[PDB]
């Protein structure tokens, strides 16, 4: 059997049959993330307007929009050992410009922001309660990275009984094979990958 | 610049300083995943043999050992969002033979089984709450699939405030191609990728 | 300022708006819990027989009904330090007559059971995960004991983004001093405490 | 028999065996629960000077000393049915001087603060994190109210795999019952409820 043979008959890779309430999740478009001119960064400039698009439609519809933050305060970096592999990480401090998110998004002043300390944003953070609490059924997930931060979200989406879409078009990564690797993963196994577009014309579509 | 001077100036792939306090995961190798009658499951021979291994050590060494198995309840299943992507994992049934520990693994009677509902053996489980109860500071990590459950698994334990390791002869897939992405992404970002030679000395050498 | 002075300055009291999609959860009438030959247990025959009247209605009309149990493997007992405090807690071993859901409750074979380690039925357990993936909004909490696993299942559930009605009457404690303080705190502060007959009306309601 | 002979048979208030590496939790000393100007504050004056002890121990000892507070950005109010219950809470946005952990705690400015939006310090935080992150086997919980926070955090710590010290001295409310009928429920079933002189005294101790 060849590699599709086997995950086609291990059962994977079906289609999301898509729920009525919305919520997108935008994980860590921060500077740290998005400007070139910090180590942990990549080229997101694409992947932030898509996104911007997304939020727009989102939020103008009362669909909630919520933004991830990797951010630290000094006395838990040692505390963490996330950050004795990605040592890196350890420069997004509260109060710097690296923790901010970026203005390409177009986040507004009513978006709510969530904080966290590892890869998933559910993980350690008041995100499940957020999004049980507005009663949503399905997330759209973009941001940075595919195959960390983006693809930890993912997984813990649809753990948490949430069905998931993600517009590639939408995610950023350092390099294009761990993002083709993630995405193939999340397809087979977490959700449905997709584009901005198709996004775009569903959520018009759930409005009306 | 190259894909490897990206990663390394990003702060990525830092070595860990093991701790003193080891414990065993065994993800997955139940007969779902390890017996190529279901199709679920993947060759996992020579992995559960070199798992078994790592685990008789620890068990004599008095380091946790803990198995880990997804089983469904049949009224859980339409619940679940996981199930819909990943449909043939609802043939994991209480009560079937697809949900008990394959005994290749050399499972013994006393040790610690726990049952879950999604890919990460730390989501919605005991098992953050078992390995900081035993003042574990160190994760071996092993089973089926790499690129699933056992990449789920390690995320969760480095971000649980876990340090982790990963022989990667003791770790299973369905296809190359996934199985080295998981691996690399963990070298990267969230454990060291090693062998069961290397744990066997290590595991030894902290008993001394 | 007298005591209820404070507390409703302090904001707290409020009346909880109930939402549309209702879900029951029963935590812990296991026999461990409510057959008197075990030191563990209560009297809880009138509270089992008001939570069979709410669940047989809910089940009907098609309502998830979820019921908990504390359960052990005899490795787990010296690894959680819950049960060096709460140590009778140990007597509830897989395979016991202890850990069995009572048959006065009416569960049927089609209700799910979820297992669980400590006192709130959401921590370490696949509850959230239930109750976000069948779209619930309210919870109605029954179960042993009020000031142990019921408040502490109450907590987390409010946490979690659900709404909380609890009915007093179906809620069993082995003595009524902390059964009185914990339903004063959850009127306070987390759900609304009422009784079994309004609950049976307002399931009917919302399925009108 | 009597309520105490019912609690003894049932395994309950037996003593913690203490750890050898402590760690300090003080929850919600903000200035929205110690400053009487506002209506969700106790007097905590006495408690925060304990408190300030223990902590500037710990500190020179290099045990974890980790404060808590409650904020909410105003997009979450809507979001969160604790807020329905507990509506004084939306006070507590972040910005504000109710936010900001009292200074009498001696708080210093590299001591760990977590954000939190629920009543447990563990509940959608990173705190389990950070204690499993430093081999913490032993916690010390202080902080306001003990009948809501305190005890909602006491429950998680030991349900974390924690052993749990509670000195009531450092524990406060605003009203008595609640705060005693808190105190026997922890010391029966979740940790060692003692004062601030022989957690002092049990600090140099372990660092002998």
């Amino acid at each position: 059997m060849s590699q599709k043979e086997v995950y086609d008959a291990a059962g994977f890779g079906n289609p999301v049959s898509r729920g009525v309430h919305p919520a997108i999740i935008v994980v860590d478009f921060s500077y740290g993330f998005t400007d070139l001119q910090y180590p942990t960064a990549s080229d997101a400039s694409l992947q932030m307007s898509r996104t911007k698009e997304i939020c727009d439609l989102a939020r103008a519809l009362e669909f909630p929009v919520i933004f991830t933050t990797i951010a630290y305060h000094p006395g838990e970096i040692p505390m963490l050992p996330w950050l004795e592999k990605s040592s890196g990480m350890a420069a997004l401090l509260y109060g710097s410009r690296l923790v901010e998110i970026d203005m390409a998004t177009g986040i507004q002043p009513n978006d709510v922001v969530v904080v966290k300390k590892g890869a998933s944003s559910f993980f350690g953070s008041t995100l499940s309660s957020l999004l049980a609490g507005t009663n949503t059924d399905t997330v759209v997930v973009t941001g940075a990275t595919t195959s960390g931060c983006v693809r930890a979200t993912v997984v813990d989406a649809v753990q948490s009984g949430f069905k998931v879409l993600v517009p590639a078009d939408c995610c950023a990564d350092r390099a294009k094979g761990p993002h083709e690797a993630s995405l193939y993963d999340i397809q087979q196994k977490y959700g449905d990958v997709t584009d901005s577009d198709d996004i775009l014309k569903w959520l018009r579509s759930v409005a009306g």
